């Protein structure tokens, strides 16, 4: 059904998913000159020491690395959040060229890609129930710019040939998502939505100010993935990002400046 092409891309999603035209859609442009420093926001607590990665999956829209979320292992807390949010997966959005690919923008700047670490609020007991609640999910967004390689990303890049096409998975154990973080945990935060269907308004977004650097070779390997399944016409998995949506009444808060 939905995807990222001319015929099924972001401009069409509202017909199956009317909340696409809602009041709290994501991503947004982060206007750094209107974001409000909030001295009461806490440092983020990213606690990934016990993370247990299990698998990597090409889901036809992105690839995702999934974790064991059946115990409090890898959790996000603090910052703007009230409870504890458990990591379930991360995935990326990227472009066909280094000058596009991120979902969020910063003063209209697009990055080459964006990493989303998806966490669910443990007060809701499971990820699927959390997806139905206004404060169900917290997604940590990290921009990727092209420059030096990110060594912590290479284990991911090297397995992508084994999941070229939609529906392929591979075991992916012992991956440490701490290797994908920038030095600083300074962030912006605002209330929003999933950026892909069903576009539910269930996300507290936490977008880090500092991008990570990845090499041109690393991002090129993302662009060799396919949206299609095996045996179908080849369609390169590129430009799997939703453009910025109207901010509406919302305020973006900053943890710094
Ligand atoms: C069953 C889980 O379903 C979904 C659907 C859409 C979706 N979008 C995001 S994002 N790009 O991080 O805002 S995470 C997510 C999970
Ligand atoms: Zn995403």
């Amino acid at each position: 059904h939905w995807g990222y092409g001319k015929h099924n891309g972001p401009e069409h999603w509202h017909k199956d998913f009317p909340i696409a035209k809602g009041e709290r859609q994501s991503p947004v442009d982060i206007d750094t000159h209107t974001a409000k420093y909030d001295p009461s926001l806490k440092p983020l607590s990213v606690s990934y020491d016990q993370a247990t990665s299990l698998r990597i999956l090409n889901n036809g829209h992105t690839f995702q690395v999934e974790f064991d979320d059946s115990q409090d292992k890898a959790v996000l807390k603090g910052g703007p959040l009230d409870g504890t949010y458990r990591l379930i997966q991360f995935h990326f959005h990227w472009g066909s060229l280094d000058g596009q690919g991120s979902e969020h923008t910063v003063d209209k700047k697009k990055y080459a890609a964006e990493l989303h670490l998806v966490h669910w609020n443990t007060k809701y007991g499971d990820y699927g129930k959390a997806q139905q609640q206004p404060d169900g999910l917290a997604v940590l967004g990290i921009f990727l710019k092209v420059g030096s390689a990110k060594p912590g990303l290479q284990k991911v890049v090297d397995v992508l040939d084994s999941i070229k096409t939609k529906g392929k998975s591979a075991d992916f154990t012992n991956f440490d998502p701490r290797g994908l973080l920038p030095e600083s945990l300074d962030y912006w935060t605002y209330p929003g939505s999933l950026t892909t269907p069903p576009l539910t308004e269930c996300v507290t977004w936490i977008v880090l100010k500092e991008p990570i650097s990845v090499s041109s070779e690393q991002v090129l390997k993302f662009r060799k993935l396919n949206f299609n399944g095996e045996g179908e016409p080849e369609e390169l998995m590129v430009d799997n990002w939703r453009p910025a949506q109207p901010l509406k009444n919302r305020q973006i808060k900053a943890s710094f400046k």
